């Protein structure tokens, strides 16, 4: 029963690792170590060494059984560019593999995660396969030589097994992934946002082709063992500015990104509601939204999270993950999620 949370190092001054309620998790990720092109000596951002070192001892104080992983990469054009350069170069792949394993041990992490959005087109999937295969072997080798349990290995995946469902450029090799990785983190969010001029449920469980369930279905149909899938749930919402203040439902016309640049933390959504926004639960999509004047935000709330976590349990998944834990300062949704699975 995997209860996973991502902590982004950017949030340190407002949400240090000590603020994480680690009682509500089995695994916590430090996001992110950098690829460090062109040498690919993987490292935490220079100047954050102390934060990275203290992360695991700090979170374990509240729940000593909690384990940690360090995630490499993250969303971003530069990260994608760097994985693409890395994966085509056998020597660079060797440097990456050696340095990433050494990094996890250096800072006391129990595993590694690759956050690569995304290994497409086909050539990029093929070269990512080379990187991951070599990493899996090196992880097993380090376990033998050190005598310690092998590092865990996970990766972020698109919500769907096919990249992309509308135009198939490539797809995740599920048998390969099941063999080399402990699990994958299914990014079942950002289905809708301010890039569309109409409001929608950004992480709809069901509805449309862009839903968490359809994505999960696609991985299972391909032959992914259910226990290898960990369902992502966002701790942020996607916001729009409304074209008309009297049109406030799902599918309402919009004119651009709401605060803050199209994304709002769950905690800020709670502030929004306490400041007069109306919360609506949408049963059709299994989601929530809130609005006030010209601002509209779609997100997951207490009810939709419980429904998603039960869904994951029903689908026999390995568990769930939250992106990202700093966005729910009072850990409202991680509490509901943990209680639901138990
Ligand atoms: C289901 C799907 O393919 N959704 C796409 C969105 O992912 C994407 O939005 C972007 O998602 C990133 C991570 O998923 C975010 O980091 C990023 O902020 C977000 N971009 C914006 C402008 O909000 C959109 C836009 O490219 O396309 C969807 O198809």
């Amino acid at each position: 029963a995997l209860k996973v949370g991502f902590w982004p190092a950017y949030s340190v001054s407002e949400f240090p690792p000590s603020k994480i309620n680690s009682r509500l998790f089995t695994h916590l990720y430090y996001a992110f170590a950098e690829l460090n092109a062109p040498t690919f000596e993987v490292r935490v951002p220079p100047g954050s060494e102390k934060t990275a070192e203290d992360f695991t001892p700090t979170v374990r104080r509240l729940n000593p059984s909690v384990k940690t992983l360090i995630s490499i990469g993250g969303w971003g054009s530069e990260v994608r560019d760097n994985f693409a350069k890395l994966n085509s170069d056998a020597s660079a792949r060797q440097r990456f593999v050696k340095s990433s394993i050494a990094l996890a041990r250096r800072y006391g992490f129990h595993g590694l995660d690759l956050d690569y959005q995304y290994p497409e087109p086909q050539l990029e999937m093929e070269n990512f396969v080379k990187l991951v295969s070599e990493l899996t072997a090196a992880i097993r080798e380090e376990a033998r030589t050190s005598g310690k349990p092998r590092l865990l290995l996970t990766e972020a995946v698109y919500f769907h097994q096919k990249l992309f469902p509308w135009e198939v450029v490539t797809e995740y090799p599920v048998q390969f992934i099941a063999a080399g990785l402990d699990w994958v983190n299914v990014m079942a969010y950002d289905f809708h946002g301010s890039w569309e001029n109409f409001t929608g449920a950004p992480a709809a469980l069901r509805d449309s082709k862009f839903t968490a369930s359809v994505g999960i279905e696609s991985f299972l149909a391909a032959g992914m063992p259910p226990e290898k899938l960990v369902l992502g749930i966002p701790l942020f919402g996607r916001s729009w500015l409304l074209k008309n203040n009297n049109e406030v439902g799902i599918g309402a016309p919009a004119v651009g990104a709401g605060p803050v640049d199209g994304a709002l933390s769950f905690s800020e959504i709670q502030n929004f509601i306490r400041g007069g926004a109306r919360e609506v639960f949408d049963t059709t999509t299994v989601s929530a939204y809130a609005y006030k004047d010209n601002v509209w935000v779609g997100y997951d709330n207490q009810q939709s999270v419980a429904l998603k976590v039960q869904y994951a349990k029903e689908k026999r998944l390995g568990g769930y993950f939250f992106w990202s834990v700093n966005q729910d300062i009072d850990a409202i949704l991680p509490k509901i999620a943990s209680d639901t699975w138990g």
